[PDB]
């Protein structure tokens, strides 16, 4: 029924920085060709939206943010090859578009056609598809997956598995892949290497999950928050250091337990110094640090280039390396033959109407992962 | 003859920092087990031993410096497997001792027994085989190859081809190995791709030639200095630009030029703006910069997080990432099968008496390679 034309529907409004959202009503536009529209079912609550919030990251407002989601299609555009109505999918906040250069590329991931490096808040035809009483709001990441509907383009969907819980896979669409990719695809850890992930949120524990699946004998999982490391454990982690139980620097303590500093360091935190502190702590002529991620305000971190002299490497990507629709299928499909478990990491799951609770959650830190369903 | 004992030969000595060389005549003990006694014919002026000099590198005084040499083998000590009376060899500064961490894992080079982390200035047993009137010379770099003869241990010595000109394969013993391994062997540039060589002195030189060798389709070398970009061209250089005649940063100019960044970028000069430049203009998404080599006086360099977000990878190393012992013999080998030439990087000869003139050149600079003949 809805197929041809406008839907009416409920969505989460920024008309304003640092203001709560609004639940409005707002017109989700039919999709143009190579669009697609799709009805959500659950989204996750994440840092990066909330960035926006603050200001911080800066991105066209009013906007629908959310970029972190899995749902159904219901109307494809004109020249749509890759879902069909009623196809399970994952909108990406990275796209996929298959001709420039970075997805050429036999590594690169971090697609051209993305509106991250320069958010200008839309389509890729330049236009938005919400209005809210005929003024127009931005698409976030053309994504915007806090709403009932939404409409992507053709390289921002990946189509997925039937069988697939859609409550639990959505954290395939940002958190869990930038950490098992950041250890699998970006690091590429190793059988037998010795790993430490930095700070020990979701992201730090989809790390864990993928040094595991690498192979890695030691994950040593570090916060400054003990209560932390019993679901890390759980995921994986062998030992868990608490860097203020020591009078030493803990690269110190690194370097000194894992004989001479371990293979692949990872900062889970986002900040400057814990950003030094990984890369001097992996061996000095091999070791690997991988960078999850930056908050979009850092400002520059004091460094000596001696560290990278002996042989180091450092390393940062967007979305684990992975290209986002290559790839995500597939580890839907893993998820789906039992590979890995998204569990400890949900946490919460609240109504859509209850998004601003699940960011009241978020800034006070105690949930690891938030979903909302609608 | 000399084969069972202590030669007396002249050589140089610092007996105090900021101070001229004294050619002196000194004692060369003979070689103990697994050691080799090696009669010089030409050592390479560079930097690194001059930055002794200047009380920059810190290394135990008085010392007679020098690490990049070729010569001939006259006496071998107890259990020396390796080399024989008579074998060319080149002395490795940057050991392989075959039985740590780094010589078993299949990238690292940057070999546990090595004087340059820690310096001692002695051989591997703690003691040295210099004595100028009974006063103890120490060692450096385990090589001291300012002297007419010098004993290094068995890890410290690769041997050669018979037919091998020493005094121009003495380059492989430092600077040639450490840029045509920063572009092949740690870079690891590839065909096609676009690379961008920063500073281009004897190193940076060295660079371009390995850059030539993986088959780059580009080589940009720049340089503040117009009269450096002819033997550049010469070497591979497609293109030469001097960052002086922009009114905008080169960066700018160079992901301009470049369609979005150069592939490979590598930073001979050892500045830290020049590290920063060198990491922001090769590609946002997949672009490698190299270190190539950063003086130890070095303090922190400012550079923003983003950068390596994006995913660029920044990878510094020691001798071009080469082992030593096993890889000398093979560039070696590659030179002698007329593979690549040495010549235009050696631009002076002098006799080693004439040691201090062969630093004025290098201190003001106008000489790419003075190698030293005994
Ligand atoms: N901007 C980005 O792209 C990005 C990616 Se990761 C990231 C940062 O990571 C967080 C999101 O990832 P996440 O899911 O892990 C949520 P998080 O905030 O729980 O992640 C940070 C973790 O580091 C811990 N921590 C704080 N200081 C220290 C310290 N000095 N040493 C060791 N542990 C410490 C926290 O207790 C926490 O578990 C964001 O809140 C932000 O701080 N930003
Ligand atoms: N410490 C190390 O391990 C190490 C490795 Se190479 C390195 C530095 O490199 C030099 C040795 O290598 P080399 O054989 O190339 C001798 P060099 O001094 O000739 O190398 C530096 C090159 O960079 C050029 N240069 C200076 N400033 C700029 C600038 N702002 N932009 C572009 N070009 C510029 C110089 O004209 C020169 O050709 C040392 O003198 C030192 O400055 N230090
Ligand atoms: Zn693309
Ligand atoms: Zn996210
Ligand atoms: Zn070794
Ligand atoms: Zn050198």
């Amino acid at each position: 029924s809805t197929a041809g034309k406008v839907i009416k529907c409920k969505a989460a409004v920024l008309w304003e920085e640092k203001k709560p959202f609004s639940i409005e009503e707002v017109e989700v536009a039919p999709p143009k060709a190579h669009e697609v529209r799709i009805k959500m079912v659950a989204t996750g609550i994440c840092r990066s939206d909330d960035h926006v919030v603050s200001g911080t990251l800066v991105t066209p407002l009013p906007v629908i943010a959310g970029h972190e989601a899995a749902g159904i299609v219901e109307s494809i555009g004109e020249g749509v090859t890759t879902v069909r109505p009623g196809d399970k999918v994952i909108p990406l906040f990275t796209p996929q578009c298959g001709k420039c250069r970075v997805c050429k590329h036999p590594e690169g991931n971090f697609c051209l056609k993305n509106d991250l490096s320069m958010p200008r808040g839309t389509m890729q035809d330049g236009t938005s598809r919400f209005t809210c009483r005929g003024k127009p709001i931005h698409h976030f990441l053309g994504t915007s997956t806090f709403s009932q509907y939404t409409v992507v383009d053709e390289i921002s969907v990946a189509k997925i598995d039937a069988a697939s819980p859609l409550e639990k896979v959505c954290l395939i669409g940002c958190g869990f892949s930038t950490g098992y990719g950041s250890a699998v695809k970006v690091a590429k850890v190793t059988q037998g290497s010795t790993c430490a992930v930095f700070g020990l949120g979701g992201v730090g524990l989809s790390v864990i999950m993928g040094c595991k699946a690498a192979g890695a004998a030691r994950i040593i999982g570090v916060d400054i928050n003990k209560d932390k490391f019993a679901k890390a454990k759980e995921v994986g982690a062998t030992e868990c250091v608490n860097p203020q139980d020591y009078k030493k620097p803990i690269q110190e303590v690194l370097t000194e337990m894992s004989n001479g500093g371990v293979d692949f360091s990872f900062e889970v935190i986002g900040r400057l110094d814990t950003m030094v502190t990984a890369l001097s702590c992996c061996q000095e002529a091999y070791g690997v640090s991988v960078i999850v991620g930056v908050p979009p305000d850092s400002q520059n971190l004091s460094m000596n280039p001696m560290l990278l002299l002996s042989g180091r490497t450092w390393k940062g990507a967007i979305f684990g390396g992975f290209k986002s629709k290559d790839s995500v299928p597939k580890l839907v499909a893993d998820f789906m033959a039992k590979k890995f478990a998204l569990d400890p990491l949900i946490t919460h799951v609240l109504p859509f109407e209850k998004i601003n609770e699940g960011f009241d959650l978020l800034r006070s830190g105690e949930s690891i992962r938030t979903i909302l369903t609608f």
